[PDB]
């Protein structure tokens, strides 16, 4: 009992389809370091996001493929976390310590920047303008040195912006680079995006990815550094070995002699060697991919706003919008708002169209009543020309309730009384009421749809097994059957840890089952995952 | 404590009229609908404060002339000369009054900033008056549902 | 109501076979059973 209780956390079990059609159970070992890195909370957040996008956003057909991609990405991220955990060489090691500190404290810098922006805006609240010397914009308050305090706050804010930029560059970009290299390698190995096929003209990313085809450092940040050789051996006969070599930037004789025997080079002694070791085309492609990231562009905008705030102190008020991306519920409510942004802009365009039609008819017939001047001898009409009539309607009639007719003169006492009444009533009902009703309903329906999405994801996960797909009703025949099955038999963490265990274990040490699973991982065949069957289902007659 | 204070001043007993909210069950149901998203509502009004503040900054920087709220020309009473009074003016008047902040402001026509003031007023009307109160309404409706 | 109509149509098509009417659960006993059945065995284009 004591041994089992001690090795319970380390003992992990999974189920596979197996070479024979009978479902089989595999027991392996889970490392303590692996479990700790898995229980890292960022891993939990990534798992939640992956589950949400694999349930709500479809992808059931490619469920196992997405799961395997998620496992690979998480392994890469936790390797990064392990690395960044707590003369020329001296400066280099000091630099790596600084970068590691920034990587570990990246989020705290973001929160500190938000607080700094709040403080700067609070100080700017006390501004005033005058004509006499302190026009003049001055910070007026009783206690002095407040302007020096604001200067110090601004300097600290920009220094923190630098730290956030460096932390993002050193923490988040490698995952994006890894994903892009993996996608490119898969495309040019299996689908042959560039061999026996050509990217489309609309594929801007496809055209941009053509740069790293010949660069020597193409397989950087990705487990496989032999993708070029594999593609050569796969498409050499059809496309031509020389053509493949020219496309991929390889040397046949060089690779052959390295396959036979190679020597060991010397480590870079100084900085000039690193300078000459820069691959310009690969770096340009890396810049091209990194600058397309939305978060990097937002951080650059933050930094540019801080630099402009140095020029003019009021530019720091733009950083108050950072709460929208900092606080999560801000993101939720603005996701509700932006879920139908195209709907809203198209609605306001339709509003512009109908208001334009009302301007045309009012210009044609209702010109007299648009006098907006109290002096009769100096009339100021706002519908004499089409431009001013359209501007008047847009600016005044839409904003003011009751339609356009409120600003217009009294229709009574003329021959067009009924026509003007119909005009005003139609404007009020079609512009003021119906269109703003659409505006309200779009937002309300967005809230409802997002709530329904979260509820659907939660219900689906609570009802169905993720790996097998069998409903909870079959397992709940036995007490706590579903709880046992989704925690002991088929566990996402268990499959992840088995993948890591296969990666770590030597090839000659793999047992029959481990080798049988391994071959398939490499051949990208997802048949070991038990879909529609389980150990209990197979051995119900034998009582498991 | 409210009853004891009502002994001191008779009008303090009016606070006991809110006891119906906790006495009548359907009062509790409707106020549960109201308070189911209380954090949502307070965070929405905070966001309203933030955006109104940004509009105050831009109006102070450029639209200072048009905020004269005095009928006497010889005694002008501007409400955006300083940041505090401009923010207070926007918060108190523009949010409550329909049609955006531009209704109280002077006529943009006849100046070089006509288009800029038109864009300012239209953006204020669409983002503050319409969208945010739409969120306020939708939160309560979704809570009932 | 319109959003519910679109969602209902999508869910019905994703769940039930159009020609047979048998639910996807019976076919999904075998891996990719529904995907095989709605693309190889009973296909609207095939009947056309
Ligand atoms: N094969 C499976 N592996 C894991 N969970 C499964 C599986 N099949 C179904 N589930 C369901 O997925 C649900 C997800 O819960 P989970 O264990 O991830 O919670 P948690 O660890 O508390 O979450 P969080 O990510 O918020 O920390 C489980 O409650 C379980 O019912
Ligand atoms: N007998 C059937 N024939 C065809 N589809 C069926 C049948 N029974 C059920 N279905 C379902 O109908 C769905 C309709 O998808 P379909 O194959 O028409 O997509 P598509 O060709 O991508 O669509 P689109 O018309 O937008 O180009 C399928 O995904 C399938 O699950
Ligand atoms: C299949 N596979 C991986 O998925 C992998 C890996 N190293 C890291 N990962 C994620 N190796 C060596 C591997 O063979
Ligand atoms: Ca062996
Ligand atoms: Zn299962
Ligand atoms: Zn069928």
């Amino acid at each position: 009992e004591s041994i089992l209780e001690y090795f319970r956390p380390y003992l992990g079990r999974i189920e596979i389809m197996g070479a024979s059609r009978r479902i089989e159970r595999i027991y392996f070992e889970i490392s303590e370091t692996n479990r700790a890195q898995w229980e890292m909370p960022q891993v939990k957040e990534s798992k939640r996001q992956f589950i949400f996008d694999v349930v709500n956003e479809g992808g059931e057909a490619e469920k196992m493929e997405l799961f395997v991609s998620f496992c690979e990405d998480t392994i890469f991220e936790m390797q990064i976390a392990a690395q960044i955990s707590e003369f020329w060489g001296e400066l280099e090691v000091q630099r790596v310590k600084f970068l590691n500190y920034l990587s570990r404290n990246f989020y705290t810098l973001r929160f500190l920047a938000l607080f700094l922006a709040f403080a700067i805006n609070f100080i700017l609240l006390f501004y005033k303008v005058s004509d006499s010397p302190p026009v003049y914009y001055f910070l007026e308050e009783s206690t002095g040195y407040m302007e020096p305090a604001l200067w110090c706050l601004s300097l600290l804010h920009t220094l923190v912006a630098f730290l956030c930029i460096i932390g993002y560059n050193c923490l988040k970009v490698p995952l994006v680079i890894f994903k892009r290299e993996k996608e490119l390698a898969r495309k040019l190995e299996f689908d042959g995006l560039y061999i026996t096929e050509q990217p489309g003209d609309d594929d801007v990313k496809g055209q941009w990815d053509r740069l790293v085809l010949n660069t020597p450092s193409f397989p950087s940040n990705y487990w496989d550094k032999f993708v070029k050789r594999k593609v050569l051996d796969k498409h050499g006969d059809i496309f031509g070995r020389e053509r493949i070599a020219e496309l991929l930037g390889m040397d046949l004789a060089s690779l052959e002699i390295t396959a036979h025997n190679e020597r060991k080079p010397d480590p870079p002694p100084g900085l000039l060697t690193w300078l000459m070791s820069i691959d310009v085309k690969y770096q340009i492609w890396k810049f091209g991919v990194i600058f397309t990231d939305n978060s990097f562009l937002y951080l650059g905008w933050y930094m540019v706003m801080s630099l402009l705030g140095h020029y003019n102190n009021f530019f720091f008020a733009a950083h108050l919008l950072d709460i929208a991306m900092g606080v999560k519920t801000l993101r939720t409510i603005l996701s509700s708002v932006t879920h139908n942004g195209k709907q809203l802009v198209m609605t306001v365009g339709l509003l512009a169209v109908v208001v334009y039609l009302y301007t045309v008819v009012a210009f044609n017939f209702f010109r007299k009543f648009y006098n907006k001047s109290e002096d009769e001898d100096e009339p100021d009409m706002k519908c004499d020309d089409m431009m001013t009539c359209y501007l008047f309607h847009m600016y005044v009639g839409v904003r003011a309730g009751g339609g356009i007719g409120d600003e217009i003169e009294d229709p009574a006492g003329d021959e067009y009384e009924l026509y003007r009444v119909v005009f005003d009533i139609t404007f009020f009902f079609f512009v003021i009421v119906i269109l703003l009703a659409i505006i309200q309903g779009l937002i309300i329906d967005a809230f409802g749809e997002l709530r329904d999405q979260q509820e659907q994801v939660k219900e689906d996960m609570e009802t169905k097994c993720f790996i097998c797909g069998i409903g909870s009703d079959y397992f709940d025949t036995t007490p706590h059957g579903f709880e046992t099955h989704t925690l002991e038999e088929h566990n996402l963490a268990n499959y992840m840890f088995f993948l890591m265990y296969l990666i770590n274990k030597d090839e000659t040490e793999h047992t029959g089952q481990e080798s049988y699973v391994w071959k398939m991982y490499q051949e990208r065949c997802w048949d070991f995952f038990p879909a529609g069957d389980c150990f209990r289902k197979q051995y119900e007659d034998q009582l498991s």
